[PDB]
């Protein structure tokens, strides 16, 4: 039940007029298609065909953590996860308020534009809030913007500075670029929409 | 089916009025999700690439069972499974009685606040009570709060003291600190509940 | 399909009144549940993992077989299985002589509580006899009531008394506790059910 | 889709009276239930743990194949498939034949009793012809009615006469029991039906 | 979402009277079937315990490929995807074309018998063109109408000729038989429609 | 939901009259039909049987992300990503449009044909544009159309020139094949849709 549900809540009746509303989810969609290709495909090999040129026990085992904490298809994840919540958080703050306040005072819109159009303005923030606190991650984390195709890994067990190789460490890049790219466009879209309820307040 | 049917019946039409009744099974979902990437994806190197560093047969086996006793994912399922329970208990007691009385009454509510919204109560007891539970072993079971590179395990068959390595014990702590923040948080959601139901009676 | 299926006609319309008959089934879920965890995670070990102390050729695969003849989670599985015959069996008397007897006599109820809960009470010892079969096995297959680290195996080929050593056998008898645990209580609610059919005949 | 449609037209609305009509649809079910649980798990090892004592390259690749030609589990599959192509072959031919002839000759019983239940006599016997054409094949083609632990393989490029070992041969043939039971018990309702037709013509 | 919605639109209303119809749609699935079973459990080995018995690295791979080009489950595959093809184009083209002519002269059947019976019975031509197509190569393909137990594979950088081994090359053949006889079956079917085309014209 | 549900928005009501609406459709499911068959199935080979003659550690990882940047599969995959995006972008932009449009003006057509038949303008120009940025790069990327049996790669950390070989890099080209011919004449009824709203305006 992974995607379409979202939207059966994330997509809402009619709530603004900007042609950002959908574009951000289209991508929303779109960036865990991509995702859902790289993960189960290109980071099975990571821990596997990560060659250490050393015989020292602990070494390998070693190298790949000291050197991939959260793998970038967990974080990459989690990102989807987080900036996912808001999007659903609201969309159920949404069906339960409005379903709420209709069947009790029906038998015995100022606060639809309040209470629920207000928690989606923070929401647009929490989005933001999130896609830029990975967005970061993911830049400050992991030793530049890319991997390189061979480390130079001091974990501890290896005898001195040895060497250590990673696994399509550029169709693992192209996939860091795109999720980046896509991480960032999905910024903007959300600060534009934070930027509009910035304008007319 | 997992996930969007707990929450047919989960999800009730009308409960109670505290902004806790969401925000908890918003993270039961939440923390689901973590879990669903957690497991398949870095627990299969768990057992696999164990290494211990020594020839001696019995040794290895030994030395990851001795040390993962009920590995994190098998403990973070069961307590999804066992604070799933109430939920699904309490919506199942509901849907049944209400079903019953209804449709036996009708040819031929001071008992729906009061044996429904009592159970509910010893749910929300229940709840903490694993949610707790849990918790409690996931910290105590488990060597401090979080694992090690390499541990030194002096199962059976190894000779003397060994040494054995594990794979990517931070991305399996990252993902233990998540899962025992987010178990914690819905510790304090869950007993809010308890307490507004202790404060007014 | 597996398990939303079984309610749709399992947890039928309105049966007895003994707050035992949710009960089990809500457990017959939680038990599908806990062995969807344990199956396909804990036992792929079961053979791989496996370690003889021996180069003995034939003397591992020997040794599995002599010693894990139908392994744990086949067993649980064909528990489940079994068990599950009586209440979709039931459910299938109904629906069928139900939805016959009626569309069969309006155009052109001493027998729904006849052959139905007659059936009905001849499944639930059913049950039991099936619940308390396997029950049975797994306690009296498996020698004793869990599984040891290492086990002493005098397969044909190996050469003499060989040892070999399994995997993870705590995680192993952990989960076999809580799916006897639980194979027990679902036995008293079962027969407790054949009890109350016992008191008023 | 795999069982819940083969019923949405297998157990169709009303057909005959015999308590033989369901329980043989049960079984149906049951016996992809326990086929559904053997194959991915115990055969995957089939292949891989089949060890040959012996150095001779050709030899353990020949050595499985001259002794598990069409392997268990896909002739347990075939069989569940053949003795499932009558059932919705006529399920197929009634859905089909009713909404024709009905929709047709609406704007412009003899033959749903004709066509239909005589074809559906036919499938019956087809049913045990099958059922009992398979139960024949993994009786004679399988060495006696099990497996055992090694066997004896003159596989060609094998030097002369060397051993093999299967894996969990048991585990195997208690799957083969099972499965050859309820292959047989399937055959008598079938042929009980095939019965009841020939008593009444 | 495959096999069942490919029938919402193939299982046509009503087209003709043959007792064809549904026989080459039944056999269709049923086809599918055997290969859904086939594919994921007996040619996973195909690469993995193919044995060339030499050490010369080239060998290997180079022994696969140039024997096994496009390996018999893909072509299998492709078979039922083509053939697939004209029975869902056509489908399309109805379900399109009726449901445009209908809701566009209906505010402001010789075309129906016209455009449709006339692209199906060009499709039941290209079902025949292509079900015949593979049939050919999958015997011209692939030495004879079955596979050798080894092979005598003179691939490039192998020492002169090497020998290497298939697994289970029986149960592959097997598997090659009914999917090439139920791939003839198909033909007439497709061809006796073709005929009944030809006769009445 | 991946396939059923873009259809759901893709094939929407009524939009053109050229026969080459549908058949765009119906090649992009069969489109994902290959890919959904080649992925799984004869790219998982693609970095393990890929065997390079050295001892060199480094070497062998180097030399396939050296020569496999973005694998095939994945580059594909990306097509059938971004080329399935405008198709629905433009049904996102519609249901929305014109759902919101409706059900504001009804209690208080040139800009149906307006908006909607003009971005689907361009998206038919994004179409083919992405149709073409990928059937370019795979086809500049990739060192002529197709892939050799072996290559030498020159990755750093080989001792000079080594060779490596590929897996079944015939089946591999096999299918670059039909996903390019079908990427190019997926291309010409996109620019033909093109064509066809630059004849009329």
């Amino acid at each position: 039940d992974w995607g379409t549900l979202q939207t059966i809540l994330g997509g809402v009746n009619k709530h603004s007029t900007s042609i950002g509303k959908i574009w951000l989810t289209v991508l929303f969609i779109f960036r865990i298609m991509i995702l859902v290709v790289a993960a189960k495909e290109v980071w099975g090999d990571e821990q596997a065909d990560f060659v250490c040129n050393t015989l020292q026990p602990g070494c390998k085992n070693v190298c790949y953590d000291h050197y991939f904490p959260i793998s970038h298809i967990r974080l990459w994840a989690l990102q989807l996860i987080f900036v996912s919540t808001p999007a659903l958080l609201v969309a159920m703050h949404v069906a339960y308020r409005r379903h709420e306040k209709k069947r009790k005072f029906i038998k015995g819109k100022v606060r639809i534009e309040g209470s629920l159009w207000w928690t989606y303005t923070s929401s647009i923030f929490f989005r933001v809030i999130f896609e830029a606190a990975f967005m970061y991650v993911f830049y400050v984390m992991y030793d530049g913007f890319s991997m390189q195709r061979l480390v130079k890994c001091n974990a501890w067990p290896c005898p001195n500075t040895v060497d250590c190789f990673v696994s399509r460490p550029t169709e693992k890049t192209v996939f860091t670029v795109f999720m980046i790219a896509v991480s960032g466009i999905c910024i903007l879209l959300n600060v534009t929409e934070l930027c509009y309820l910035l304008i007319r307040y």
